[PDB]
């Protein structure tokens, strides 16, 4: 089970950790991808959750945009965790460096709530372009089940508890 957390709210909890090893370590039924409209799984969290299932998440994800054409922003798809989890939910939050609308990271955070218990990061934080300190009180007034987050910078985590 998850171990080492800090609660946050009824049902939001937050730990320094890097997110692959968190799930290589737990293996829980959902680890949360931050990833793009193509699923190109290139960088930050995607990249690096990617290339601990050896590349097998990106081809896996290739068949399904060559099947279903890409996902919305703040949409979300359901493949399978790999050696990471059982599954991994795949949401698009809007990328502030590409000019997306940040209303819609409430959205990308309402597709945690068709899971009882999450692994996750800050979406849109990272190299999406948002303030991770406005991505986690959008994830607090967003998500009502268990979502168990994963900050890999220690510097932002402090930031994170302190000011929350
Ligand atoms: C490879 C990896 N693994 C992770 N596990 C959890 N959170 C992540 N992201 C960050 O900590 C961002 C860096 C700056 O602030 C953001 C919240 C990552 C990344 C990038």
């Amino acid at each position: 089970s998850f171990s080492g957390y800090l609660k946050l709210t009824d049902n939001v909890y937050i730990k320094n950790a890097d997110i692959v090893e968190e799930a290589k370590k737990v293996k829980p039924t959902v680890v949360v991808n931050a990833a793009n409209v193509y699923l190109k799984h290139g960088g930050g969290v995607a990249g690096a959750l990617n290339k601990a299932t050896n590349n097998a998440m990106q081809v896996e994800s290739d068949d399904y945009i060559a099947t279903n054409g890409p996902l919305k922003v703040g949409g979300s798809c359901v493949l399978s965790g790999h050696n990471l989890a059982k599954h991994c939910l795949h949401v698009v939050g809007p990328n502030v460096n590409k000019g997306e609308d940040i209303q819609l990271l409430k959205s990308a955070y309402e597709n945690f709530n068709q899971h009882e218990v999450l692994l996750a990061p800050l979406l849109s934080a990272g190299i999406f372009g948002a303030d991770p300190i406005h991505s986690l009180r959008v994830c607090v007034d967003t998500v009502r089940t268990n979502v168990y987050l994963a900050v890999f910078d220690k510097n932002l985590y402090d930031k994170l508890v302190s000011s929350f």
